[PDB]
């Protein structure tokens, strides 16, 4: 799908090593208790992540590119969810969904 075609482009982009410094967090799910956090699956009930997000992808299991778009933004909204505004990995969020978002307008 031509769409679709432009979400897994998009993808691609968000894994590059282009945007490595600040995308690095997102390339896999969050593994709380590794990180120390014993409360993340209390407060974030549907974990995503890049990983999840191509995994999907290779199974065809996006109806749309809106089902992509709101996946990519479940794991952009579970870390302002968790951590706070003047947070590191939220900085290196909101970088990562500018390109994501950038990307998304340009879409047929
Ligand atoms: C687990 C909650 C939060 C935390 O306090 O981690 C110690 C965490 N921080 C971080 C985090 C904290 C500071 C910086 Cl500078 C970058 C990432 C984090 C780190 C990872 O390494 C593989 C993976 C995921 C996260 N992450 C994401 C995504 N959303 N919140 C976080």
């Amino acid at each position: 799908s031509e769409q679709l075609k432009h979400c897994n482009g998009i993808l691609k982009e968000l894994l590059s090593k282009k945007h490595a410094a600040y995308a690095w967090p997102f390339y896999k799910p969050v593994d709380a208790s590794a990180l120390g956090v014993h409360d993340y699956h209390d407060i974030i009930k549907h974990p995503m992540d890049l990983s999840t997000v191509k995994r999907k992808m290779e199974n065809r299991d996006y109806r749309d590119a809106q089902e992509f778009a709101a996946d990519v933004r479940l794991m952009f909204s579970n870390c302002y969810k968790y951590n706070p505004p003047d947070h590191d990995v939220v900085a290196m969020a909101r970088k990562l969904q500018d390109v994501f978002e950038f990307r998304y307008a340009k879409m047929p």
